[PDB]
């Protein structure tokens, strides 16, 4: 695992075992470490990382951090259980019972409900446990983690906005960045929440989500997702159009859609076209020739 | 420092030591961990994280991994020195001699050369030892890591392209994704290399980087940077315009430039506006009124 | 008119001798008097000499001074001067007012004074006291209308509520025959002005009426459609389509047309269309494009 | 020549009595002769009746049939019929060719035949043998020009290399006065046609000269600029800028102007600009927009 990578990197850079442990451990010890016959401490790994000149996280990854365990395998199975709605039937009953085991499982669990709804598969236990499920996990909370934000995105997917809004408010504003993985998760929520708000025409909530996203850009070391920046700005154009039928705003929205096509993000392009169509219809306003043409197909 | 977070998280989620150590370590020892009196091992933290349901890296990041060691501290000093060119000499004298101690230090070293070049400061040893420095670091190399890609971006900024190209080729194509941090770094090289290629009108090289970037989009679990993807596409639009003077390609590029403005990414926008003005001039083309309105100012 | 002298100028410029012009048409002696401008020339004779010279009949007339000459031209000309210097109004208006029904021309000039007065806020009480009676006197028995009638109608849309004029316009359309470029322009001005007012009052059925009348003109043989009018009217049509079924493409087309007027240098028109679209957009609670608002604002 | 009866129709239409017309111009017995078309009318007399009626002089003439009358007019109409019926060529060219120098109108008509001949690839060997001679005979000692002179030029540009006509055009501009809407059109057509050709031959120096000459026309008193030409000449001005320094904005403007012609329904012009833009693009080794390329091929 880790020790093997250390040896791999060490020799690649032409460093001798000595160069690594010299002032950190015994040569006899460092030997067992590279042999993976002895666990290494986070501290130690951090020192070798500095010694090697190769980023810590990368080393962890090269060692297999990118999957590795139960929850991992279980999480991977969802996209698989997706394509095969038969893989559902069996799996669902193995997860449902342990849905409150950990937040990771509750997310995984919600992953099935999403599939279940998609393939109109009946889930009678869902409607009678979700509420109490949510309370047992969020009634007494102060700090929220990436997994919680992952959970919210999922809830917004298989639950009425009003039934989830309660859980989201306590999560924002965010004031600290805890890594790129964490950064992504906290943006996804806002993107999901904003879309829905725009669609329900709940401008008050839309404005708040737009603001929460903007605030994120002010955090130190934050890693904003360009696609999101692009999509959330599209939703902002729509917001301004809904708020006062600004013509430029509508054009900016349309041009942003066109950019997604140009760069090849077809799924998002489709989504945003159907979205603009559905939005314009409600406002009883016909979208330009370009968009109506696209959506027609 | 990890134990506090583990306790904090365990506490927050309402878990007992039992729920964490059971099947792993003795509650006696586990107490020492949450006490941070006993260094924890990667394998242990990984197990705990799964038990907690909170991502391994989010935990390490909350623990403080974001810098800590002398290499990191030296890294942050680079920006402080950019704002105050006065700090150069004194600090450079400390770094320059250590530029080969490790790949991180060499990278840090290149940052100084960049500061130097910007403020037209004299760094006569650089042209005296750079070629020799590269030979020493990359002659016997067979594989590369994030830091090597970072070093390459650095070199591209303070050295003629031709003196860097050979060092770059053996680094691509990338086959695996080793985390979001590493993913971003492998993408930065391609964006800088492609920009310089376009600017020098080296179409053969420009098209190689465009293809290498596209290849990254096929890698499992790869995390593509939205801003880079939009920017490389702009470079691709320029590429097509230089290849067979297409009007739509020029319009697309200009359009993409415009979206960076609309979404608030002003530095990229300024950068692209300047670049298009120079590209246009070399092709005896007058840029759109708007683009020259920004650059000119 | 100096028709004879123009014939001499042209005849000699083309190297023709007097014989080449008068043989078969009039005696040598009489033709000499014609070129000396001491003998009236008949329309047919001029048309004949015109064909001989190979120079267009109308061009010759114009060169002779039909570009103005008589009492009615002097008066219609006087309007421009009085517009800049309204101190002249009063005394001249006292001469015109009484003669406003002498002919359709004088009536047209008369409305020219009313327009001026409405502008510099001058009091013209006689107007409201006689207008309805004048229009009836001029149009109660009519069956066919002429260019000057369409000029009058246009002048009325300028100093009278739309409704008091509309009923007078309808009987003049549709147009069936073209009677020259001057006539063509005049019959077109009415529609453009009428359609502008119709769109401004969101009167959609009236707007379509005029849009239809204008479009029908394009089916007339030898008609001279005014390009500027075709552009402006088409912009009003784009606005009509937006007002009917909030079509964005129609809104863009209109904005794009306003932009064309800017490019080719028609500022006054560009100016008026920007103001127009700004008011149209407000009533519809739509914020016009960045472009338009920058111009209007300034 | 149906003036007298038109005056009668108009007079009665406006409910005027003969007295109102001839009072102070002629006698009752004479004016009667005038309305029955038994006595020709002088230009001065028609101008006077025209003012009494309040109807425009030129409109009265056109209502009287001034739109044709004489043999030259007949030869003019016969051209359109020959363009569609090429089989009518020979017999009519035999009658016209020998009369091509009878007058400037006949020369213009003759040039019309040559155009039709080139279109349907019909042999006209005399043309190439006599053209230089004809031009020399017609323009060697000329000092001032008329509308028919600019028509001939537009005609020449249509059947003669640009260099054999360039020097014949120069002495005709700048125009200084306007001589009626008909004349106004003709003098603009030359510059529009000349510019188009210059742009296609990439003769930027000449193109600039025509762009300037057109602009000068706008400063002329009472001039009637043709909106379509104004829009099309601005288009050429945009292509000019593009050919001079490859200005991207200029190219976009050219494209936009093409869009406008499509928007307002001028399909012939749209098709033409689409085609010229395609050719000018291919020559500059530049691929035109997605919009035009499709419209062109299809």
């Amino acid at each position: 695992k880790i020790g093997s990578v250390l040896k791999q990197i060490r020799q690649e850079l032409n460093y001798h075992q000595i160069d690594l442990y010299s002032g950190i451990m015994s040569k006899s010890v460092y030997i067992k470490v590279e042999a993976d016959s002895r666990p290494i401490s986070v501290e130690e790994l951090s020192k070798f990382s500095e010694r090697l000149g190769v980023n810590f996280f990368e080393i962890l990854n090269r060692a297999g951090m990118n999957s590795v365990n139960e929850t991992g395998k279980e999480k991977l199975l969802i996209s698989k259980i997706f394509t095969n709605p038969d893989l559902f039937d069996k799996n669902f009953q193995r997860i449902e019972p342990k849905r409150l085991t950990s937040l990771q499982y509750f997310s995984i669990y919600l992953g099935y409900i999403s599939i279940a709804h998609h393939y109109n598969i009946e889930v009678p236990t869902f409607n009678k446990t979700i509420t109490s499920d949510l309370k047992h996990l969020y009634d007494k909370r102060t700090t929220f983690f990436g997994i919680d934000c992952e959970i919210v995105s999922n809830l917004l997917n298989v639950l009425p906005y009003e039934e989830v809004s309660s859980i989201i408010k306590p999560m924002y504003p965010i004031v600290d960045s805890f890594g790129k993985d964490y950064d992504l998760t906290i943006q996804t929520v806002l993107k999901n929440a904003l879309t829905i708000s725009i669609m329900n025409r709940n401008l008050k909530e839309a404005q708040y989500y737009i603001n929460q996203f903007e605030h994120l850009k002010t955090i130190k070391n934050i890693s904003i997702n360009g696609y999101y920046d692009l999509e959330i700005n599209y939703l902002k154009q729509i917001y301004q159009f809904l708020t006062d039928k600004n013509i430029d705003s509508y054009l900016n929205a349309v041009n942003i859609i066109n950019i997604f096509k140009i760069i090849g993000k077809e799924d998002i392009h489709r989504s945003l076209v159907e979205e603009l169509t559905k939005i314009s219809a409600k406002e009883k306003f016909t979208p330009p020739k370009e968009v109506t043409m696209y959506y027609e197909n």
